[PDB]
């Protein structure tokens, strides 16, 4: 079996841990975990190709800026996340996440992921953003950002509804295998 390491980064609350936890065989309600603390492994076949992806979660706060790089050694693919209900989280993609990842993970492919796709048409989300004269991120904005940062691809998903989640991890596996 081919062994690859994946790291997920992005602002706190943008859905990183939930995205990884969709893959987990075992589930544990009413426990909030800042990061996946167990050795969670994704088993993905890509055209008769048994690949095991170790999934590494990260803490996005500024307080962890000096310890977060402990997660980066020997990474094979990055999931770089923002959330579609948070224009601020997209702004931090070029300003914080891209230079940090390119520095610690040189030449490692980046999948840019827009999380919480279910919230784009959600009435409450629309109202909360609208009161500050904001709106959910549009797909064209994610595509434009993937171009600016040189990402391998841009994909949208919802850990809540599960839409797009498979594609994220299958594309991350395809990315990890090119090197
Ligand atoms: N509506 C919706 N909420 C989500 C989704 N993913 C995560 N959440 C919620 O967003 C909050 C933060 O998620 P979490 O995975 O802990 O974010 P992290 O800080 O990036 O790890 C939690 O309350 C989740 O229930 C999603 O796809 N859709
Ligand atoms: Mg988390």
């Amino acid at each position: 079996a081919i062994r690859k390491k994946l790291v997920i980064v992005g602002d706190v609350a943008c859905g990183k841990t939930c995205l990884l936890i969709v893959n987990s065989k075992d589930q544990f309600p009413e426990v909030y975990v800042p990061t996946v603390f167990e050795n969670y492994v994704a088993d993905i076949e890509v055209d008769g190709k048994q690949v095991e992806l170790a999934l590494w979660d990260t803490a996005g706060q500024e307080d962890y800026d000096r310890l977060r790089p402990l997660s980066y050694p020997d990474t094979d693919v990055i999931l770089m996340c923002f959330s579609i209900d948070s224009p601020d989280s997209l702004e931090n993609i070029p300003e914080k996440w891209t230079p940090e990842v390119k520095h610690f993970c040189p030449n490692v492919p980046i999948i840019l992921v827009g999380n919480k796709k279910d919230l784009r048409n959600d009435e409450h989300t629309r109202r909360e953003l609208a009161k500050m004269k904001q709106e959910p991120v549009k797909p064209e904005e994610g595509r434009d950002m993937a171009n600016r940062i040189g990402a391998f691809g841009y994909m949208e998903c919802s850990a809540k509804t599960k839409d797009g989640v498979r594609e994220v991890f299958e594309m991350a596996t395809r990315a990890a295998l090119q090197a």
